[PDB]
């Protein structure tokens, strides 16, 4: 089973990505990243137990986010 | 079975090669221990034998290796090719 601290990070991750998407459409982000809307939806909502590195890397690219920044706040929470 | 695409396998292999080069002379056991994974997992990652490497695993290994994930992600393409 996934750990408590693992499902927390999932939620943190999804919230960060959703925020970065802002008003951009889910369809356009998914197309530019090469993933499904379903996957993107699941990630944004924290429903994926272990998201794939290349999935997060692709979304981050499209959304102009640093992966190092992403990693830091999944594992530690956002500020403040 | 869902097969990988040529592009997926190749990205996995590039990622593995980059992590292996970053490890350099450092011990696989030490890397695996500090990242919180098995040597078997690190071996498979380094040699491109994991079908879908997990974000949190790659992040942990990169941190141990003082390697920036942005620098690593830079070697690949995502999306329309064009």
């Amino acid at each position: 089973p996934l750990t408590a601290e693992e499902l927390e990070r999932g939620q943190r991750l999804g919230e960060l990505l959703r925020s970065a998407r802002g008003d951009m459409s889910m369809v356009t982000v998914a197309f530019d990243a090469g993933i499904s809307v379903e996957t993107l939806r699941k990630i944004e909502t924290g429903r994926i137990a272990t998201p794939a590195f290349f999935t997060i890397a692709a979304v981050a690219r499209v959304l102009d986010l640093s992966l190092d920044d992403v990693a830091a706040v999944v594992t530690f929470g956002p500020v403040s």
